[PDB]
C-alpha cells in the first residue's frame, strides 16, 4: 500500500494537489498529480485519512445502552470489529428536535 | 456539545437513522429522527466522528521532505494547530501515475 515516494521524485504540494515524477514499470518516467481533498480530512486539527461510509462497510447497526451506536465495521483488511460510539458527544436536544453540534 | 439522551427516551437506531422521543424547551414531547450517515464514518474498523473538508479548514500546506504533508488546521474550538500526515500510507505509484489505495 502506498509508498509512492520510494519510486517517485520532484514532488510538490499546491493546496490539496500532490504532483510527482514517478518511474514506469517498464522504464522511463511520468509526471502526474492527485487531489488529496477527497481522501484526507481535518479531525479536530489533525490531518487524517478519510474513512468509509458506515452503512456500506458495517453491519448490525443498533443502539447500545441509551445513547450509543454500535456495529461490526470492516477494517481496510476486511476483518470485522465490534465498535461503539457515544451519540451524546455531538447529538443534542434542541427544543425537541435532534441536532448535531 | 450534545447530551440528547438526558432529555429524550425510547431511542432507536434503524440503519444510519436515529429516532427519539424528546423533551421540548417549554413542555410536551417531540419525536425526531436524524441521519448519522454524514457525521459518523468507519475509520479502520472504528466508528468515529467525521471531520472537516481539509482545503476549507486548513492552510499553509507543504510537503515536508519526501512524503509528509504538513499544514495548519483549525480545531473544533477554531484555533490553528500544526499537523502532518504521511502520504506514503495510501498514495502509490501505479506504472508512473499517482493513485490512492
Amino acid at each position: 500500500l502506498g509508498k509512492f515516494s520510494q519510486t517517485c521524485y520532484n514532488s510538490a504540494i499546491q493546496g490539496s494537489v500532490l504532483t510527482s515524477t514517478c518511474e514506469r514499470t517498464n522504464g522511463g518516467y511520468n509526471t502526474s498529480s492527485i487531489d488529496l481533498n477527497s481522501v484526507i480530512e481535518n479531525v479536530d486539527g489533525s490531518l487524517k485519512w478519510q474513512g468509509s461510509n458506515f452503512i456500506e462497510t458495517c453491519r448490525n447497526t443498533q443502539l447500545a445502552g441509551s445513547s450509543e451506536l454500535a456495529a461490526e465495521c470492516k477494517t481496510r483488511a476486511q476483518q470485522f470489529v465490534s465498535t461503539k460510539i457515544n451519540l451524546d458527544d455531538h447529538i443534542a436536544n434542541i427544543d425537541g428536535t435532534l441536532k448535531y453540534e
